[PDB]
């Protein structure tokens, strides 16, 4: 591990004077530098500093959450400085408490202190001065996921030390005090909490376009060779933005020949929020745990659905699609494919999904589930720079 410190020290020299020059540097040279600093921190640190760093992260997020809630970030102008006293008068809060929590963010570099008594925003804190997907993600992480993680030791004593699956008795619902409610029922308990999750999830809206990654002209051929045939069925496709993004790309394949499927309540909202003559696919309310209604489509897409469920439930879902598929049909599973071992962010998400009854999977775990549903994996397209993939499956 001698040369690891040198690859990073040579990467911190490249980034060093690109700052002094002001010239931007490649998008994925920032991500390798980000990864190196983490790993080096891992090497140099010992368990004592690990615990201190972890505890500092919890205090930092607590200060972030409170100063957001108290509108303190709003009260700090985006440029220039303001005194702690003036901030405290603006938000009507004890200047001593404002100062102590601000000092946490000064010490970690989220805020900057000027002199003995003035505070100012940095690039790292400006997103928290308004409502947007980043500040929503901050709030959701703290209000939703942190209590569930904290409750896990007691959860696994209570329910047994096994992977948690199932709609009721989630770690989340247990941590909320009502293990009989589903996560949907709980986030619906207050339309403000529902609104934050919706805004927060907008950050992953654009995600990884199926349009650029997958060719689809073979579907157009089928669309031309059979102009009577269901083309693309988006199983659990929510708003159908994936489907629309595809069909402008594919000349002989039009949005009107595709089918957006989701729960009836979701489909009804699609209807009520669409402009009168907008071009639209067919809309079908349905339950993908039951028989697939559209038979013989060219492509079935199931994107970011299977990770919410156990292997057994995924086999049920996929078996319904396999039964509806024809011999030339393709099923595309859009999911993270964990490496063994997984990356830091995907392992993080794997445990967050456990709090709601889901999991991320390796390609071996997908293969087991796909085969049990009477399918086989023909290929995988993996996004550049990450692990989110489209797994191309066909009838076995
Ligand atoms: C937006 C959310 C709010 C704050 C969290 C803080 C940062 C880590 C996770 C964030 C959360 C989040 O991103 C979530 C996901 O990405 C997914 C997700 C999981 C697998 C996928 O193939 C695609 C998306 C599921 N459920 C989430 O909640
Ligand atoms: C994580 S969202 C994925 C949305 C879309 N596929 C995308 O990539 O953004 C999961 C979707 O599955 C839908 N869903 C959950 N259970 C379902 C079911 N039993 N039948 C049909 N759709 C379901 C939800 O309404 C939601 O729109």
């Amino acid at each position: 591990v001698a040369d690891q410190l040198d690859s990073l020290a040579a990467l911190l020299t490249s980034r060093a004077q690109a700052v002094r020059n002001g010239a931007a540097v490649p998008p994925q040279q920032h991500v390798q530098l980000v990864k190196g600093l983490k790993d080096a921190a891992g090497l140099v640190n010992e368990a004592r500093e690990d615990l201190g760093d972890l505890m500092m992260s919890f205090v930092q997020v607590t200060a972030l959450r409170l100063l957001i809630k108290w509108k303190v970030f709003e009260a700090i102008p985006l440029e220039g400085t303001i005194s702690y006293a003036d901030v405290a008068a603006r938000v009507g809060i004890d200047v001593n408490l404002i100062t102590r929590l601000s000092w946490v963010l000064v010490a970690t570099g989220v805020l900057k202190q000027d002199g003995s008594d003035k505070i100012q925003h940095t690039a790292r804190s400006r997103p928290y001065a308004s409502r947007n997907p980043l500040s929503a993600m901050m709030i959701i992480g703290f209000d939703e996921y942190l209590p569930a993680l904290l409750a896990m030791p007691g959860y696994f004593d209570t329910y047994g030390k096994k992977e948690p699956f199932g709609e009721k008795h989630t770690v989340k619902a247990f941590s909320e005090g009502n293990p009989e409610l589903t996560v949907n029922q709980i986030l619906a308990s207050s339309p403000e909490r529902l609104g934050n999750m919706t805004l927060a999830m907008a950050a992953m809206e654009n995600m990884y376009p199926l349009s650029g990654v997958y060719d689809f002209s073979w579907v157009a051929a089928k669309a031309a060779s059979d102009s009577n045939r269901p083309l693309i069925v988006d199983v659990g496709g929510a708003k159908g933005h994936t489907l629309q993004a595809i069909c402008k790309d594919t000349p002989a394949l039009p949005i009107e020949r595709c089918v957006l499927e989701d729960l009836p309540r979701v489909i009804q909202v699609v209807k009520d929020t669409s402009d009168a003559g907008a071009q639209a696919p067919q809309l079908l309310g349905m339950d993908f745990n039951q028989e697939q209604p559209v038979k013989g489509a060219v492509v079935y897409l199931i994107r970011r659905c299977l990770h919410d469920y156990s292997d057994e439930q995924c086999v049920r879902i996929l078996g319904h699609l396999a039964a509806a598929m024809a011999a030339d049909s393709v099923l595309l599973i859009g999911e993270t494919v964990l490496t063994n071992p997984p990356s830091r962010p995907t392992a993080m998400m794997d445990i967050l999904l456990a709090t709601i009854g889901g999991k991320e999977r390796t390609i071996d775990a997908f293969g087991a589930v796909v085969g049990r549903a009477g399918l086989r994996i023909k290929g995988v397209c993996k996004q550049e720079g990450g692990d989110f993939s489209y797994i191309e499956c066909v009838k076995a």
